[PDB]
């Protein structure tokens, strides 16, 4: 029988690699979740007692060089991306990473020549807006002309304030944690590189941040290369759900993704006025998109076709987020080329 | 200098005569309060101090036959209506009268003729999302022929449950009270009758409705003259604020006039998700629609031209209303001409 | 390994058993399709090409005699459900059905008997407005008490224009055909059965349907044991897409699912004004619903749990449609009792 | 009869200074036009037969030494408020200025001056979002504490593309024209100054603009004084219409006025999806805030109460425009207060 089925091994088991996890063993056509490496012993049990996973691992190098597995899924924490990128190539598997590619500029340059040497095996980031229903449907519009050129992207990233209590006591920053799936989505949209930015911000909610080196909210003002605009809120504290929306404005008219963040086609009406629930954390907003990539990234390696997400798209991100967070800490405008 | 002012007299002094009166003193142009009748005194003595009304009187017959008036508005109980406005023209004043016009039809056609015998008076019904600049806008499309025919007109009118408690030991009947400006919506933007009609209700949440003959809400099927849809919804019971809002399904498209009643342009996001406060009463939602059709009995003088609201639409608003009420007490469908 | 898969048979691939056959196929955990049964050639071939269908008839019951299946879905013409539900029990394979479970009511009372005397055998049919994420958001609202008992649901279903050419000439009536999953709807969010009816309708943009005894647009008002009150919608003439819309108005509260029938999250403005795109017909709408009753039909049978949903649920849907149709050839009230 | 009436002479009868000739002249209680200053003798003949007015004027100092005039509306050009503000307060009439206050600051001082040496009269900037009931509605939920201490604000202001041509060949800025009423809703909300800018712009439709030191759309990061944060957009297309919105974020939730522009409460439903009518200019868009703010000052004067906006609230609102504007020609962080 043709083209057969993919098996995976994945490493990182935190909330968002339990989602990788559970949709590639039950949903995702064509795929068999094999192998999992984590050194926390409950994530591996985990994964053996709910999904049947055949194969644990405590190192991923292990994982790598013996277990059943075509391609990995990499989920680990973003300071291991880069390392296990490279050995999961040199090992001859198709790698998926989560974003960030990387921390460090000089080490994804590194990393962008290793998988240029292993040109024959796929490479994917986890930028899940571009599999998004209703992003794909605005690019869709945007690339049949229908709003002229784009003079403005604004993209607002808002976790709920929810999380907040957790995160004090629990970075990296906000703008290279909360705004690199904006950053790509300016580029995506565009097709432009971003030249200059501002940002700012502001501890008002929860002031132990400041001493933190960190920010509750934070804006950002950026001018791409033909002197487009963009511009960027990211913050920890939305009381109304999760809140991710996207506005382009165009020549020719102007177009708005999740406006408001709808949970589904109910509306309720009582002595408060008229409701829309909303939806609450990325796995409820997401969900479809997660699936549709992890899908894509197997169909990619069955049907030898390249999805179009480069180790490039993610220097790209990691870099503007440098730069944001180098113009909020300097107060003052950072060109990212530098 | 050209066109002047027109006094006007007021009978009935509740809410609704008091924005009557309190437009005509303070907001309309060309017009001005001349005097008002009440046999409650205390509403005089209102009407004297906030209004500078000059004339007061007890008698409604007596503000007719000795006030400096050249018209009158009616706003007194629904059982006054055709003997004021009968003695009003008698005596050569010009007429706006609140809905419903009178409650017997025998009664109302001998007003009828009353006012054919009187042709060079204004006569005006208090039918106000004639006005309304919603309605209006709706009005509009309708007739440029942009929804094609109408084939289904659904209307709702559902008063604040804030008001359930001072009704419940508060009537006429809910079609009666609730429906009639449906009614006139429904002729006014198809130019039908309506033919016969079945009707049913419920006092589910105030059960002591029942032994009154009351209903707190109730729902109605129309059939018109050209086999044209229409379906009513009344209550007193809603819980979101004042619903009013009516439905066109034509061949083409179809529309709806305040699908939620918003009360402005304020969008509020909290906990409770995306909240669009609402109006809460009928002054709130109908502000301006009752500027509009005062100014407009006014410049009616002044300008010699005919509003268009006639005691036709009147009489057929009482009929059809009756016609409601009959079908929910016999439980079966009634002919309204019958 | 524990809880194995499912094989499954089909009949029926026109439009919707094409989404079942393809979604057990690909996307439903735990199934394979098996077999299919058709007596249009094309369609077999499709099924093995396409599908990888092993085992095609063009006989139904030498499908259900012969073929290597646990379980059958019937998705025929709806003059054919009960013969095949019959048979297929009989020859011990769990039974999906699509609606209506048939269309004579004695004829109705018979498959019952037989499903009762078949007990281990799981039973469900195709009412997948009750899988439906936003039907089951309105429902748990609904539990919950939030809205509190229930006075009025208004309910429509309007298919779109685009299909109204291919319907001219090419039906069992309106009710039937569109209301019957309203009905469902009805009963499901109430528990209460529906006691009398009366319908209209109206053929102005297709008058060539009169002939046909077929309408274009109805409207029916409906009493519930408990008095309680239903709207329901029917249509094959909607301008706008595909308008599924249900309207729950509680003693404490009212709610709407899809009051417009938002495509998804993205929002255009443009010289037209604010633009919200709408789904465009049931598989676009209801795909999410289809999947989760399909995976609900193999799981209760790997689980050996009822999901609920009877041949009675069958049965009164049917005979208020038939109702529905009665009063309105008659234009008269109808109970749905006689 | 007590407080009587206010007499008020009118300077500039472009588009908005007719606006409120003909409101002072029809609508405002308590006031008459009495005279009209213009050098444009089509304008003084309108102002005659449109309204009535018995005294006019060519020369603006003739007016106000000569007329029977308590009052005078300036709604002159902005380089000539100033020299007209001073000889309206030294010939000892109340005034009202339309924004901005003036142009230079230098020059705005010296009027500061003459403003206070003239206690005894009112004086009233044009900031009419201040009157208008959603801004009222949300700065109400803000003073009552609803959404906690703000965050951060996002106002939009863009004209519609309708206008783009006149504009063309027909300024003094992009933020002075477009964002002082944006400058002065942020103060007021908030209560704070505004810090550092940094602003730039495109002129991608229209690159005419770049040769006349225009902007068709710009944007805009700001830091107040206690690190709140604001984003401005100010534009002259927008294709969907008159676009004006502001978005206050703060510790406890969120609030948008007019989010979307929405004309009325008529929604509409074709082919082309669900439509929402947009408001298309300004004068449509705050015709309620115009009123409010012209019967605010005349009553003003009648009651002796002053309204609060103040000279320095012009002189803020013009400096942070012309802070924004060198930020845009340096392409740099400009602080306000140098």
């Amino acid at each position: 029988m043709t083209q057969k089925t993919i098996k995976i091994g994945i490493v990182g088991l935190g909330r968002l690699g339990k989602i990788h996890a559970t949709n590639i063993a039950t949903k995702i056509q064509h795929a068999k979740l094999q192998a999992a490496t984590s050194v926390v012993p409950a994530e591996l049990d985990w994964a053996k007692k709910e999904l049947g996973v055949e194969e644990v691992f405590e190192d991923f190098d292990d994982m790598v060089q013996h277990a059943d597995i075509d391609a990995v899924f990499i989920v680990s924490p973003s300071g291991f991306h880069l390392q296990q990128i490279e050995s999961a190539l040199n090992a001859g598997k198709h790698v998926f990473s989560e974003k960030p590619i990387g921390l460090d500029i000089e080490a994804i340059e590194h990393t962008q020549q290793v998988i240029a040497q292993h040109a024959n095996l796929k490479f994917q980031l986890g930028f899940m807006r571009r599999f998004d229903d209703s992003y794909r449907y605005a690019k869709q519009l945007v690339d049949q002309g229908k709003i002229g050129d784009i003079t403005l992207i604004r993209s607002y990233s808002i976790d709920p304030a929810a999380g907040m209590a957790s995160f004090v006591k629990f970075s990296g920053g906000l703008f290279l944690d909360m705004s690199i799936h904006d950053i790509d989505v300016i580029r995506w949209f565009t097709g432009k590189e971003i030249d200059k930015v501002w940002a700012i911000g502001l501890n008002r909610a929860y002031p132990v941040l400041d001493k933190a080196g960190e920010l509750e909210t934070g804006a950002a003002l950026m001018q791409l290369e033909d002197k487009t605009m963009a511009i960027l809120v990211a913050g920890r504290n939305a009381a109304h759900g999760y809140h991710v929306e996207t506005e382009i404005i165009g020549t020719k008219g102007m177009l708005r993704i999740a406006q408001v963040p709808e949970k589904n086609l109910v509306t309720v009406m009582n002595e408060e006025g008229i409701i829309r629930p909303t939806s609450q954390n990325f796995p409820e907003r997401f969900a479809q998109a997660f699936l549709s990539e992890e899908q894509a990234f197997v169909n990619s390696i069955l049907n030898n076709q390249d999805v179009g997400i480069t180790a490039e798209d993610g220097l790209q991100g990691t870099k503007a987020a440098l730069a944001l967070q180098e113009a909020f800490e300097k107060n003052d405008i950072v060109q990212v080329a530098s």
